[PDB]
């Protein structure tokens, strides 16, 4: 009920470290290590007292809701080696190695997809010393001579100079490459003391180099999971990112006001011009972790530099990596493209130099399969790909995707891939859809009694006579844009008020043209405004407004520029005074800042309905993109004054002049068939 | 009974566009129309076959429970000149023309008026196509001729010229009008295209031009609506604008406020200025139509306006017709006395205008027994409008117009005139009276056990200290004006408040009637108030208007003003706090329509009982007609605060001001021995 | 403020045609009118102190009529029997509007009560005060200078 709102913030008061699924893979590579006295054996006998509970009939391991047996190899043959080096329980190998017999033959049978990290590389390190006990398994096999053969087709192309002097991906998966050095190449580690933090990386070099300090690195793994290990430790950073990722694109995120921004406390202390990455202690930076914190930095209004990106784009081609190179996967362009939308004008061109690369990346590769991801497996990936190419941030209402995302999202029953697969309880269950489908689905349901509710006014108070051709297409319409926006129940007052004054403008707009103009008008004008009920905190300044509104009609007598704009300086001024929120007095740029932006705020729809004008005529489009051209510019320099704190008026004021413009854009950016869906959506087809 | 209550819910709310009886003269019309496709017989076999099998074996054609062969020629001799001609099954036809022949003998003697509409105009019209079939045809009668001088007298009356400039409602029967202009008849039509809404007219269309329009409009209402042509379709504002005027009538229409709400609104979705009609998109309209949904609609706090009513006003005089002066019958102007009873001072006169004619109309035709209904026949013509004249709405009370209603009504015992004596099926059906006679059989129960349950209090609680001067009167007639005006089960504990509290303050009346008031007695009365039924839900709730009651008997002794000026606001603050309702804080406004209500009765009572100070007096009437004329001015404005639809006010806060001072005017207009006449019958007398 | 003016407005629609003055509610257009310019807002959330609001104006409305035929005849003076007999069913209207402002066992405000007391005075004392003293008055308080 309200709990589950309880619940993930007790699962936010308390983060210290990431929350992965323990692994097996390195599990036998911790567990085969000698104790420094020597007595002792095994230096932590609670793996043994982790594996031989944490089991299935078949004696198998991993992937307990899902089949995939090219990593449950490297679980199955990894977890005997370790059982017969110190030698004890010997009841279960025998029948877990014999259900591979069985499905020896099933090896060569995975798609292209599903080709883990080490797989060439670092499982054969396991076949050489699975025979230096000589246990009953077949070691030439015809399915086997991809990997045998080409192991060096993968490794001998790249040259020993760059993995001996230069810091690359290439230390994690360390094993299926030998004949190193340690003492030169001990201070290009990584920071808390692992080689490019992985375990198995650490324990391929304690085998040889006992580093003491680097054994701290395992005992406080062992430590803190009382036995066990996964196969990345620690993941603090990548944890925040993909909380948040998912909060405000599931809409629960306004109840954590407090908690929100203390994760993006922690990331603006380790901003760095270069990068940042899954965890704080790793050198080699990537593409996804720069670009999806600046969408997220950005948002709350934290200054950000654009300039990093300039590290990880060369001649003219974004690659996904500093110094390797890349198949293109769509993980980082999608989250890309979406950061390649909140620009200003001030920046570098660098920001404009991204999104000329990603549309000409993601438009050609619909049709065909070449967006999928060699990472990752989850309910739909590319079906948000194709709304967020045609549905840009300048015209998105923040309400139609957020029922989308529901239609769209796994939860729990989405798996990542690395050296071993895993799951991310804190990021994904089947609870924060709790939350939404608890929380949207009664606004969904609070909602349509209101429009029940609005029906009738708009029926009885004597307006709904003339106008269009028929009352309720136009009442539905003024309702969505007017809910959309404002979808809290505490402030209905500002909501409903909107969509009132939202229906009294327009149908006498076409009052208005339906004579001629206001040269040939004899009925008082008004005294409609008063049809909205008289409350004292709002309707005394309210009419002020819809004075000082209808003089534009007679200062746009015989000038032919269109009518719009003016009309958004109504409702920019009539819903404040519903929150009965005035700007701060004693200020003079507050007073400043107020009126540029409601100058651009009118500038805006003089645009934008010239171009609607220009377009139904059947014109030609060189013109149109003009303009389209002309207001890409107005919609940045609209967003630098919302964003970056440029004065002290209170953001409450703030968010509603964008709420409002937003809107405009949204109408002639959508065709009067495709919003009729749309209202069809949100409004009426409850979830569950 | 929840077949019954839910059974007109269910019928109700299914509403179509009416359910009126299949015609037996326009049916005989469309069946000799034949097939347009190349066809052999008929375009619609289906009407003769209702011909053909719904027969009573009797010989005649209608009706079944009257004998006028006023309607029974015209459901014969045109139904016979059309299966004979089409020569399908004549082996009845024999059957038909056997009787006529020696039972047509009694059209001789008939009655003047009890003919049907357009009957002398329609039957020479049937001469010329009857002698095209030639059968034994006795033509020799005085009813022949002396139509044909009226014929001619209607080629006198109606002008071929000037007729189509403007329409008129003789293109209902149009049968008796040939050989004239039709593409000058082409722009005057409806748009079902059939002239004055009838079928009949298009019988005649199909003889010169075939548009499909007028084909579509009577193939839609045979082959959707099975077979057979009714006598006008649509009928939807005719069957939704009285049965709203019916059931209200009988007063239990309180369990319907989810239905009475829609069908109002489409009243008001097909509102005009030109009025209300009995089709929705008909060219010609009436005034008992529109004056009665006027004055529907104003009952229910809807916005109206009579300035519509200067289009019947025939120079000081009115008319059901709009532009003939015909003489019609009473229930136009039945209706407009009821709507003239209530109004605003903001209007025209013309409802002044109208009353006064209205009366003066129906004065005279009171005393004689001219109450001549040419378009209905009903059971209680004259006894009804005898009640509605001979008591003022001022003085009205809604349950002694209900047991009174239970005497008019029959249900199935109706029949309607149109061109065919026609029936309606949803609102003329007694099976209400299965469920409202029951509802009034079960009230009758409920307001018997209390009154020996307030028998028993005026005992035990022993206030005939200082009683007064009877009470099996004054105890009955405080229950009188306390059950005539809240009668809903639920709400049945308050009203038992009402006739409690009011003798307590006639109690104290007959102790302070001799012995001066505070000057002679040092009785406290505070706490002997609390004999009452009492809780600490009303903590002190009674003692703050019971020390302000007895302050005004301290302020207002040695004065000369009426002391129930006092009583008359105590009441209603005595009656809400028993039902538990309260007040918002709020605007300024919903405290001023709280101030000024209690001043117009606290002024209304106060001037009214000086006319019962005055009758029995005998003083000059001159004095008596100042007094009612001042009277009835205060009420003309108070009705309207208490019935708008724009009060900030809660609702059954509201007429419950209306309710106590109804009481007040009542008694004042009423004497004892016309008193005991409403309590034997409401309480004593009961219904079956 | 306005709606007070509404009420006022269609208050005289009431009277159109009836035979009294627009006096009886002109009091009631400004006691509401201090309320305003002031933004003394009245606390109704319990049952007995509305019962007193409203109370308030019955005693001042019948006042305002009652000096209105008073102050018509007083020109004429056509009854001179009910001339002295008007003014003595007046001041027993004005004696217990005059208890219950200055009295304090109510719930209302000290300083709006007397609003009450400060609109019938005003409109009192140019009813018993001629235009040969009302303006006789007026320069020797705000004109004629002290010191």
């Amino acid at each position: 009920t309200t709990t589950m709102i309880d619940g993930i913030r007790t699962a936010l008061r308390s983060i210290g470290e990431g929350e992965i699924s323990i692994s097996a893979y390195d599990t036998s590579l911790v567990a085969l290590l000698k104790r420094l006295d020597g007595g002792d054996g095994p230096q932590f006998p609670s793996t043994i007292d982790w594996i031989v509970q944490n089991q299935l009939p078949d004696g198998s391991w991993g992937d307990a809701s899902f089949f995939m047996m090219g990593d449950r190899i490297m679980s199955t043959l990894a977890c005997v080696v370790a059982l017969k080096s110190w030698n004890i329980h010997t009841d279960k190998c025998e029948r877990g190695l014999l259900f591979i017999q069985e499905n020896m033959w099933r090896l060569a049978h995975e798609e292209e997809d599903w080709m883990l990290v080490g797989f060439e590389i670092a499982l054969p390190s396991l076949l050489d010393m699975a025979k230096d006990l000589d246990l009953d398994i077949p070691y030439d096999e015809p399915a086997l001579k991809a990997i045998y053969a080409e192991r060096e087709r993968k490794l001998a192309k790249i040259p020993r100079d760059v993995l001996h002097s230069m810091p690359t991906t290439l230390l994690h998966s360390l094993e299926g490459m030998v004949d190193l050095d340690w003492e030169k190449l001990l201070k290009l580690r990584c920071l808390d003391g692992s080689f490019h933090c992985s375990p198995a990386s650490t324990a391929t070099a304690f085998q040889q180099t006992g580093d003491q300090k680097c054994f701290e690195y395992l005992d406080g793994i062992v430590k803190k999971f009382n036995g066990g290990v996964p196969c990345i430790y620690p993941l603090d950073v990548y944890e925040r990112l993909w909380a948040v990722d998912r909060l405000t694109r599931l809409g629960i995120s306004r109840h954590f006001t407090s908690e929100i921004e203390d994760c993006l406390d922690y990331i603006f202390r380790n901003w760095t011009p270069d990068g940042l990455a899954h965890t704080k202690n790793c050198p080699v930076k990537d593409i996804d972790d720069t670009a999806m914190g600046f969408r997220l930095l950005r948002l709350y209004g934290y200054q950000v530099d654009p300039c990093v990106l300039k590290k990880f784009e060369k001649d003219g081609k974004f690659f996904c990596l500093h110094g390797e190179s890349n198949p293109s996967s769509v993980t980082p362009m999608y989250n890309t493209y979406r950061a390649s939308q909140l620009k200003f004008p001030g920046d570098d061109g660098v920001l404009g130099r991204a999104e000329v690369f990603c549309r000409s990346f993601l438009q050609d590769r619909r049709g065909s399969n070449r967006m999928k991801d060699k990472w990752a497996i989850a309910k739909d990936i590319p079906g948000e790909v194709e709304y967020a190419m045609d549905y840009p941030w300048k015209a998105s209402l923040p309400r139609i995707e957020t029922r989308l995302y529901l239609d769209q999202y796994g939860g729990s029953g989405d798996v990542w891939i690395g050296k071993v697969l895993h799951r991310m309880t804190l990021f994904c269950n089947d609870l924060y859809l709790k939350a939404a489908k608890a929380d949207f689905s009664n606004f969904q349901k609070e909602c349509r009694v209101e429009l029940n509710g609005l029906r009738r006014w708009y029926l009885r108070s004597n307006l709904e006579k003339f106008g269009g051709t028929d009352p309720q297409t136009t009442l539905m319409t003024s309702y969505f844009l007017a809910s959309a926006n404002i979808f809290e129940a505490n402030r209905a007052a500002e909501r409903l008020g909107w969509a009132r004054v939202a229906l009294l403008a327009d149908a006498v707009s076409s009052h208005f043209r339906r004579i001629g103009g206001p040269k040939n008008s004899t009925s008082n004008l008004e005294e409609l405004i008063s049809l909205v009920p008289f409350d004292d905190a709002y309707s005394g300044s309210l009419r002020e407004a819809w004075k000082q509104w209808l003089m534009a009609w007679t200062a746009k007598e015989s000038s032919q520029e269109s009518i719009e704009g003016d009309t958004a300086i109504l409702l920019v001024r009539a819903i404040e005074i519903f929150g009965g929120r005035h700007v701060l007095t004693g200020q003079r740029p507050d007073l400043w800042e107020y009126s540029q932006l409601e100058q651009l705020t009118s500038s805006i729809c003089c645009k934008l309905s010239r171009r609607v004008l220009a377009q139904e005529n059947g014109e030609s489009t060189e013109k149109v993109e003009e303009i389209d051209q002309q207001v890409d510019l107005e919609m940045q320099e609209l967003t630098r004054r919302v964003l970056q704190g440029c004065s002290a008026i209170n953001r409450l004021t703030r968010e509603t002049f964008l709420h409002v413009v937003k809107s405009f854009c949204y109408v002639a950016y959508c065709s009067p068939e495709t919003i009729d869906s749309h209202i069809d959506k949100v409004i009426f087809q409850d979830v569950i």
